[PDB]
DNA sequence: GCTACCATCG
DNA sequence: CGATGGGTAGC
């Protein structure tokens, strides 16, 4: 019986004083993704890092106070994965791995490409690196979760106002059909829209004017899966109950067995 | 303060 | 449509 929670906090700090550490527990999470930390390894207190006795991994930024994902676990992993293996975006912590023996989870934090145009190019150089490492890990032959935020709308009924952000940063043509070749060229399952093929299930709100109160909202929180484990899906649901974050926490189930 | 991260008005 | 301005976490 799996249960795992994508959550971009938004600063785990900030969360925490919002109430994200106790509704780790309320939610009854197995395995818990977080990205954009916000903070580093000396930021961190013992509860931001091993939060009710989960065992947990993070990727932090040099920079201080940017970036960083992390992820959370019941169980201890059998192995763990930092960073990549690229210097260019692992200096930003953007990445980490949880081998769980068959089970693999990942935590990701794609780059955003919306503050400059030279972002938006360090993103495309990120999206080229990273398939070829898509692929790898389809090939690999076990059961891998993706979480994060990718940070790109895949089609018109991922996003509220879809006719205004076509010249906007993640909702680009190539960034469109980027993910769509991740999903239909390498087989990966976009569990969401899998399990729900008409729901919007929005995950992301900006700071802007009504954009939460009105739900003009964005969906950029996936949890890529594998084939045999995606056929495992028994539900999914968006938490906005409480809000840590501008994000919100996707949970996805699976009939799994960890024997 | 500064830096990184598209909804709303005309 | 295109032009115009933002709240928030952390440094």
């Amino acid at each position: 019986m799996l249960k795992i929670i994508s959550a971009n906090v938004n600063g785990i700090r900030s969360a925490y004083k919002k109430g994200f550490y106790e509704y780790i527990a309320a939610s009854g999470a197995d395995i818990v993704c977080v990205q954009e930390l916000k903070a580093q390894e000396a930021d961190l207190s013992a509860d931001m890092k091993n939060p009710h006795g989960m065992h947990g991994h993070w990727h932090c930024a040099e920079k201080r106070g940017y970036s960083g994902v992390a992820v959370y676990s019941k169980r201890k992993p059998d192995n763990v994965q930092i960073g990549m293996g690229i210097e260019e975006f692992d200096r930003e912590g953007r990445f980490v791995r949880c081998d769980f023996g068959r089970l693999s989870v990942i935590s990701l934090y794609l780059p955003s490409g919306s503050s400059a145009e030279e972002r938006q190019q360090v993103k495309y150089r990120f999206l080229d690196a990273f398939y070829p490492m898509l692929e790898a890990m389809k090939n690999e032959g076990r059961d891998i979760v993706v979480c994060g935020d990718w940070n790109i709308a895949h089609q018109n009924i991922d996003l509220k106002n879809w006719k205004g952000n076509q010249k906007n940063s993640g909702f680009l043509p190539e960034e469109r059909e980027w993910i769509g070749k991740v999903i239909h060229k390498l087989g990966w399952t976009d569990m969401w829209r899998t399990l729900y093929p008409d729901v919007p299930g929005y995950t992301w709100w900006s700071n802007r004017g009504q954009a939460y109160a009105k739900d003009v909202g964005w969906r950029i929180d996936y949890q890529m899966v594998t084939p045999e484990l995606a056929a495992k899906a028994v539900s999914a649901h968006v938490y906005k109950d409480e809000k840590f974050s501008d994000h919100a926490p996707l949970v996805v189930e699976y009939d799994y067995a960890a024997e």
